[PDB]
């Protein structure tokens, strides 16, 4: 679940 | 839809 949120927020930076 | 955005990119950051 990190990983899914990491990359989401990453996604939108 | 920009606002559903921002909201996703404040809750995570």
């Amino acid at each position: 679940f990190k990983r899914i949120v990491q990359r989401i927020k990453d996604f939108l930076r």
